[PDB]
Formats: structure tokens, sequence, C-alpha cells
């Protein structure tokens, strides 16, 4: 399938582009500036080798995709979603977004509503799927690294959720787990500030989570 | 050291009594009636063998302990803490409590403030340590059970937190991880409803968590 990584110029986008393209999916890296996206797409192809990774302006990436992943920072996510609303409203949109703040006492969940539900409202969409929030980006973007992580997935539409879970299952090392309706997204998103706190107070590097 | 398991007649209390007693700690199983606590302790002693597991009224167990673990359901936990306030405010109190609501769309975190912070407020104590919320009770009570679980620990008093972390570290199969001040307890307590959702929507048995 075709997967657009909106703002996919960071490590999560890089990891998804490299791993999914190697599996045969057509990846489109999106960025505010087309030149930036094409440049990063070129970079990923060199690492990945002979695979389909192309770069486009976010609007064109969204237009061309089946699934759009919002790899943009939370701080600019609502504005980006709003601008792409008409295009994204009919696509499956995956939100790995988390409202988290750093503070003197550690990391906190900084919203009264979840990022995924806010995005669903801004998009007026029934196809938003919350997933991929707890994937250690640097480790994920390193193709020599092996891992065993679980990926909780939330969403109101059974079909969209099933498609996204199937896609995640194709990546060796990731196990998707259904966490229910989008109303449970706050519980999934909260794992990020919890993990950042564990990293901070125990002097540990990036971590994923496993339920067993 | 001495550990009081208040309302420790359930599986979490069972698992803790057996494992800590076998490690050489003096365990006091607490209950409303002295005679019923005594019977539960006897049942545990027969499983554990030559170990120190004694039964007492909750009030007496708390008074005799160094650490008191609130192994009671959330429903009447605050009333229980309040009743034992004068005794507990001077001891290290461990809270594995989680405010959870069960509805049509899954499980949700049902409090604005965390259970641990509410307990500290009622007790007017700085020695509350939040820990052990994500230990599958029935599995933990079975000594032949294989598991590798991490246990996030929150608390404002470093000495008290260190004591509790050292205690948990002694139990094979558990690894305590510092999650910061008590203000991060909501993030830790939130793992329970998340796991209950994962269990419900994937048809899984009780699970613990591991960071890796
Ligand atoms: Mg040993
Ligand atoms: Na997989
Ligand atoms: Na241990």
């Amino acid at each position: 399938m075709r997967v657009a990584l909106l703002g996919g110029t960071g490590n999560l986008g890089k990891g998804l582009a490299l791993r999914l393209a190697t599996l045969g999916h057509e990846i489109v890296v999106g960025s505010r500036r087309e030149e930036k996206a094409e440049a990063k797409a070129a970079e990923y192809r060199r690492i990945a080798g002979d695979a389909s990774i192309t770069g486009m302006k976010n609007e064109d990436a969204a237009e061309a995709c089946d699934i759009a992943v919002l790899t943009i920072p939370w701080e600019h996510a609502i504005d980006t979603a709003r601008d792409l609303k008409n295009i994204l409203r009919e696509k499956i949109v995956v939100s790995p977004l988390v409202p988290v703040s750093r503070g003197a006492k550690g990391f906190t969940y900084s919203s009264e509503r979840s990022a995924a539900e806010i995005v669903a409202e801004v998009l007026e969409s029934e196809k938003v799927v919350s997933a991929l929030h707890t994937i250690p980006a640097a480790r994920f973007a390193n193709l020599d690294e092996k891992f065993d992580w679980d990926v909780p997935v939330c969403g109101d539409d059974d079909e969209s959720k099933k498609v996204v879970m199937s896609l995640i299952s194709e990546i060796d090392g990731l196990r998707p787990l259904d966490a229910g309706p989008l109303s449970n997204s706050r519980l999934v998103e909260s794992l990020t500030p919890l993990i950042l706190n564990i990293m901070r107070f125990n002097g540990m590097g990036e971590l994923g989570i496993k339920f067993l």
C-alpha cells in the first residue's frame, strides 16, 4: 500500500520509511517544503537501496496515499491536520502524537483530551487510528538493531484499525495490540511521558514496552 | 524487615507474603478481625514452609510494621487510610491502588488526582510510595509462575522510595524502576486500565509490563 509520512524527516519517519519500503510498500515522505522532502527521500533510498521512497509537499503526499502517518511534532500537528482536512478526511490517518511537557519534576501528560481525539475532531474524521507512540525512534531507525516491542492501537473504525494493525505486524519486532475505541487513546499516549520519566530517573536510554 | 499487608487476604497480598517471607522478611497479614487474619497467615505459612507470616487486626499489623502495603480494593481505600491515619503517617506506606471505571467502551482512569496522592493527603504523610499496580495478582500468587516484570515506583521521599525499591528488587522476576515524584503516580496507575483494555480487546489473560 501507499504510506505518506507527513513531516517524515525525523527518526520515526525514517524508521517507518526504511522498514516499510523494504517490505514493498510505496512510501511518500512529506514535508512543508518539497525540496526538503525530496532530499530526505533521496537519503532514505541510499540507506534502503532499491525501494520506493519518494518526497513531496505534505499536501501532495496526503493526496497520493492510502494511509497518512502524522510524524510531525505535536506543537504543529493541529495546524497541519487542519490544512489537510479536505484531503485527509477520507483517508486512514495514524496518530503517534503525544501531548507531553518537560518539567522540573519530570514529564507530564499535558492535555485534558488526547492528541488522537483532538485530531479526529479537527479532521471531522471517523478513520483516525492512534498508534506507534512508544517506538524508540533512534533504535527503530537503525537497521542493525533488533527489538521486541508491543504497539497498542486505538480507533473507532474496525476496518481502519485492522488495516493499520496488519501493516504494523509486517515489521519484524512489532506486535500490535488492540486497545479499544479512540476514547482510550489518552491511556496509550500516556505511556510516552511515563517512559520519559523512567529514562530520566534511572539514567536509561530509549525504551519500548512489552505486555506479558 | 517487617511488612504489613493490610487487607492482604487476596492474591496480591498472597504473592507478596509468600515471596517476601521466603526471603526472610517478617510478614503480617492484616484483616478487620484478628482471628481471620490469623487463619489466612496460617494458610500462607503452609505454602511457604518455615517462614514468618503472622496474622493481626489491620490496626495492629500497621502498628507492628515498618512498611504497610495497601492491598485493599480502591472502593474503601481512602476510608481505610483515614481510619488508620495516626498509625500509618509514621510508617512507609505503599499504594498499588488505581481508580478504574469499567464501561461500554472499555476501562478508564476514574480520578482527576491519583490514588497515591489522595492517600498521602488523607494521611498527611510524606512517606507514601506508589508501587506494584501492574502485578497480575493470580499469576504472582503462584510460586511456579515464570514472569519478568518491571515495577515503576513513585514517591517524594527519597529514603522511603529507596527502601521500597530495594525490597521489590529482592523478588526474582521484578525490577523496580524510579518514575519520579508522587506527581507522576497518575502515569503509573494509568497502566492498569490500559492493560485491562488490552486484555478485553485482544482476548488476553492478565499481563504485566516490561520496558526494553
Ligand atoms: Mg538471587
Ligand atoms: Na510483527
Ligand atoms: Na528482582
